[PDB]
């Protein structure tokens, strides 16, 4: 696939927030969450997310925040055809 | 004569932070307040605030999905000077 673009915004004590910039179909790749963090979508739309459990498809709705724990799994997928953004917010 | 106030609604408040999500009306402002946490803000409007703070006060140029951070101890009063409504998720750092 092609790639999610991620740029660092902030990385101090406290918080690490990167833009998440997808490409239609692009991918992050597998990942581990080292931190609890919080997620605000900059776009409205659906999210493939590959997870430990199988293929999860969820629904992000722009300016609603939302927030995950450590530990989270996952490959994530923009399955549309537009660009998809979200902001993501690590708490150190 | 007073501008309208600008609305806030709770997303998350937990243990570690509290993200807010703040719609300013067209000329609508917070009042004067106190950040007693460092924070995290993510426009979600593209356009300018006015941020009055005890030396003067500065039009800012937000953009939507560019954020900032901002230490604990920020007083000021924020305004929004456009026509249209201004919003932002402001994301509190508990300690
Ligand atoms: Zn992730
Ligand atoms: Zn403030």
């Amino acid at each position: 696939r092609p790639g999610a673009i991620p740029t660092v915004q902030i990385d101090n004590e406290r918080v690490k927030v990167t833009e998440w910039r997808f490409p239609p179909g692009g991918e992050t790749g597998w990942h581990r969450h080292s931190m609890d963090y919080v997620v605000v979508p900059m776009t409205t739309g659906p999210l493939l997310l590959e997870t430990p459990e199988g293929s999860v498809t969820s629904q992000l709705t722009r300016g609603v925040s939302y927030t995950r724990p450590e530990g989270v799994e996952h490959n994530v997928i923009n399955p549309s055809d537009t660009e998809f953004v979200f902001v993501e917010i690590e708490i150190k």
